[PDB]
């Protein structure tokens, strides 16, 4: 505000899920395993310098161990019956450099879906 977010269908662009995996996998603090994307719930965008994408997601623990496994969406699938958290990530994309940066990442408690 005065910015406006515009809603997008989460299947419009495969990049939205790539951006989700980028955001989730970048936040490694105090974890033994990477988190991964459970469900991309919604996507909103806003133009400033580049495009800001606000990604609301279910996030939960993957099978990939930090410092043993590199992160990839293909390798780092979900563990079974672990709780999820609701997370909102804001990623900025600069088309003119094909560059992606994480602006913010805010998560609920990791207590759901169990």
């Amino acid at each position: 505000f005065p910015g406006v977010w515009r809603k997008h269908h989460p299947d419009v662009d495969p990049r939205y899920k790539e951006w989700a995996h980028f955001a989730i996998s970048s936040q490694v603090e105090n974890r033994t395993n990477f988190d991964t994307l459970m469900t991309l719930i919604s996507v909103e965008s806003q133009v400033i310098a580049g495009v800001d994408y606000k990604l609301k997601m279910k996030v939960a623990e993957s099978t990939c161990v930090i410092g043993v496994d590199s992160y990839s969406k293909e390798r780092c699938y979900l563990k079974v019956n672990v709780p999820y958290m609701l997370c909102t990530a804001v990623v900025n994309y600069m088309p003119w450099e094909h560059k992606t940066i994480l602006k913010s990442y805010d998560c609920s408690d990791r207590v759901y879906g169990v």
